């Protein structure tokens, strides 16, 4: 199915390539044409064809191919650069978190995993359910994207939903839900 196969997608190319012999380059990227040779190890039926289609279908836009490389567009767990295009249009983004955060946030605004960035949403549903990850007791930041983009950061386009950016200050949290 096409879940099975891009679960597995997902793990190779955000968190463990190197198990199944593929060295992404410093942006993320490894040969599609190794990655099948890869996910045939476990599903030996799937195709290069199969793997374009999925990347064309995913409804959270999770992959990239250009040329002859994929890569996952965002949720490493290794180093990346991720020269993704600026969202310059969102005027408000959200960023699902649990309460027992909050003191913390409140201090130091929202750091990243890793020191790499820090994921948000456009949408308040997608951000609850990324929350829902972290513990039951899910609450929902309201984002000031224009007061970042103001003290300097980029906001970029990870995903259809997904924006990353390096940090958020306190000063940019501009509600709860
Ligand atoms: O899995 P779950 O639904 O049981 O748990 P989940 O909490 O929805 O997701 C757990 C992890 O699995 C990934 N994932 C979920 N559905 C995926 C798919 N269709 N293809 C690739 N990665 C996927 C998620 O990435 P995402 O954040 O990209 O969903 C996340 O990293
Ligand atoms: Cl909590
Ligand atoms: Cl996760």
């Amino acid at each position: 199915s096409r879940f099975k196969v891009s679960k597995l997608m997902a793990y190779i190319l955000r968190h463990s390539p190197w198990e199944f012999g593929l060295e992404p380059d410093e942006e993320g990227f490894v040969s599609i044409e190794e990655l099948v040779n890869a996910v045939r190890k476990v599903y030996p039926w799937v195709t290069e064809e199969y793997i374009r289609e999925i990347v064309e279908r995913d409804e959270k836009g999770r992959y990239e191919i250009r040329g002859n490389k994929i890569r996952a567009r965002y949720g490493h767990s290794y180093p990346v650069i991720l020269r993704h295009e600026e969202d310059k249009e969102s005027k408000v983004l959200y960023h699902g978190t649990v309460r027992r955060n909050l003191k913390g946030i409140m201090r130091e605004g929202i750091k990243p995993m890793k020191r790499q960035y820090v994921h948000l949403s456009i949408n308040y549903e997608d951000a609850y359910n990324t929350g829902m990850r972290h513990g039951e007791d899910v609450v929902v930041l309201i984002i000031d994207a224009e007061c970042l983009r103001n003290k300097g950061y980029k906001i970029l386009k990870a995903g259809k939903k997904v924006r990353i950016v390096k940090h958020v200050p306190v000063d940019c949290i501009s509600g709860i839900l």
